[PDB]
């Protein structure tokens, strides 16, 4: 299908996933410029440094690349909440002599929380921009596309689908419960259908209309060939491309990632407060267990997990890494990025 | 290719579906050209000789016969007793009390030794195993004569193990799959890993024959198990509308209904995990007030009795009602026509 390629405009029908901490301007402008559609995150910073971001990779890439951003309920503070959570961390801390902050912080801010991002993409004019977490109002959504921008929206289940339709976006990202890192889901506090690849891209091409892209567990061309008879229009990788030299993935995440640890996945809520998925370890606990505390909102927990990260680290540490993978990791492999879009591009015949 | 292995002439399997598929089922999807199954546990031998006699009365194609191979259930007593009283209010609600004692009303191939001499007698194309892989003894014994042998896994992990026991092929079971999880050993965890993963990590580092199941519903899904490597498929969900499935009419309204959007896994209706309709039997195992849980299958026997008292009642609230994480895109044909659809499709 040409369905999403002469939509964004790219000869590949391949996004590599915006994965914030891991994603960078190299390793987006070199799927870019190899024909795929390469990403970028931005959450967690200012507007001007979003900016700045968006125009590192233009400086790197003339053709159409992602623009990803977290649209989550804006987390609510609950300073007794977070002051049990800390204590419960408090033997964690003290391990590696250190003592858990005082305070947390909302790091994340939601795209509905915060009215700077949207003039700020207005100018920059992305080829696209992504939201995850939710769709914005259709409006928003509309005062994008009226500048050329695409908009896309990642949803979990056919019922989300249908909110990212009445966004009015150019296209869906169908995450199956394969995919690494956090999962897309709208309201977990429902529950969570945790639909796998599979079904999901299925029931959104055959009873939708939106072109349909297909995320989770792609980690060859045989995958893509497979999202495609299903219906998808295109799919976006992830995980394969962490162990791509221009990402930001430290040394022993890649090497996670490259070992025998990469042949089991976990989703866990307790390392940011939102189900998702990476390698097990110590970050990976059952917060339903006994004397373990009720759970801050999102994104609090994950300032109080980084903060132990960051004490962990320096002791020598990584047992409380975020290293997230989807379930074909496995299946993992390390190429430049742009050596690895066109080794799928022959795969896929 | 595995169409030749078994005697067939489409690579596509029909599920055993213990209670949904029956001897006609079988023998239709069989007669079409696919591998017609049907699910003999919870019989003694003698009667699924009987079943198997069944089939062979409608078709002289290759049909598959599956057992459960489970490690055996653990009777505990106190357990058992504080979880038909956590059910008591539910039994009272259509005029029952709770069974006196639970049973094991599914005994695992591993400690029925009956069940291996009456199926090397009557020598289907295909003995399938669930839950777990028997001695790779055993399986010789079936494949000295013309038996295929098929054994579930839903991880490369036990894709493994099932490689070891020398089975002719293995079905991987995605998380999308109807019913019953094929997860060996659950109080290790479940990895729950979807279909389009597990696929092709078993055909990318395995050497078996890999049948895909969970969650195909057409033959643009049948497609896509192949593009990941499979050399075959399994539809359960698929079939259970099909006239000559055993599903009960509330099932069958229930599967076509808007109910078909959305499924959830259960460990409560059997003591194991198992993904369907959800109803009032599809409660939280883990919330406050809810004890142990017995082991499987001596769950399911207390759950079976609540169902017979609330079918007494006209209420199917509490009813075993199987499907997969395609079931929205389910139709409703005779099992041989739906059969012929999806090979066009394919
Ligand atoms: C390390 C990592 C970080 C990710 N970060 C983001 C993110 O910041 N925003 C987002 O929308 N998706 C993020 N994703 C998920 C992707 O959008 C996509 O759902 C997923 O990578 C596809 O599954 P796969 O890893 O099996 O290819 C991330 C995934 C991983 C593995
Ligand atoms: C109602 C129902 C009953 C099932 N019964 C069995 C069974 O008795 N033994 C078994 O090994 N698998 C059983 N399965 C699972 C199938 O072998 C297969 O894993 C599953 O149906 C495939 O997923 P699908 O329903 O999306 O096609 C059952 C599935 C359903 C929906």
């Amino acid at each position: 299908t040409d369905r999403f390629t002469r939509l964004l405009g790219i000869q590949q029908p391949i996004i590599q996933a915006p994965m914030l901490g891991v994603s960078t301007p190299a390793l987006a402008a070199a799927v870019s410029n190899a024909g795929g559609l390469g990403s970028i995150a931005i959450t967690g910073s200012a507007a001007e440094k979003g900016r700045a971001l968006i125009r590192e990779v233009r400086g790197l890439t003339d053709k159409p690349f992602n623009v990803n951003l977290f649209c989550h309920r804006p987390g609510q503070a609950d300073p007794a909440r977070e002051r049990a959570w800390l204590d419960y961390l408090k033997p964690l801390f003290a391990e590696f002599g250190a003592e858990p902050p005082v305070r947390l912080k909302n790091i994340y801010l939601s795209f509905l929380e915060d009215p700077t991002l949207l003039p700020m993409l207005l100018e920059e004019r992305p080829a696209a921009v992504s939201f995850h977490f939710g769709a914005p109002p259709r409006d928003q959504v509309r005062a994008l596309q009226a500048v050329g921008i695409r908009v896309l929206v990642c949803a979990t289940t056919p019922e989300e689908a249908a909110l990212v339709e009445a966004a009015g976006a150019d296209a869906v990202v169908a995450q199956g419960i394969e995919a690494g890192g956090h999962r897309g889901v709208f309201e977990p506090e429902r529950g969570d259908a945790a639909i796998g690849t599979l079904a999901l891209v299925r029931l959104l091409a055959a009873r939708g209309s939106l072109p349909v892209v297909a995320a989770g567990g792609i980690m060859d061309g045989r995958g893509i060939r497979a999202a495609l008879e299903l219906g998808a229009s295109a799919v976006q990788m992830g995980t394969a491309f962490v162990l791509c030299p221009e990402s930001s993935a430290n040394a022993a995440y890649r090497e996670a990632l490259k070992g025998p640890r990469a042949a089991r996945t976990a989703l866990t809520v307790t390392m940011s407060g939102r189900s998702a998925r990476g390698l097990p370890n110590r970050m990976f606990f059952d917060a339903a267990a006994p004397g373990v505390p009720p759970l801050p909102d999102y994104p609090f927990v994950y300032d109080a997990t980084k903060a132990l990260q960051t004490a962990a680290l320096a002791r020598g540490n990584h047992d409380f890494a975020a290293q997230w993978a989807g379930q074909g990791a496995a299946l993992a492999r390390e190429l430049p990025a742009a050596e690895l879009l066109r080794t799928l591009v022959e795969e896929l015949r």
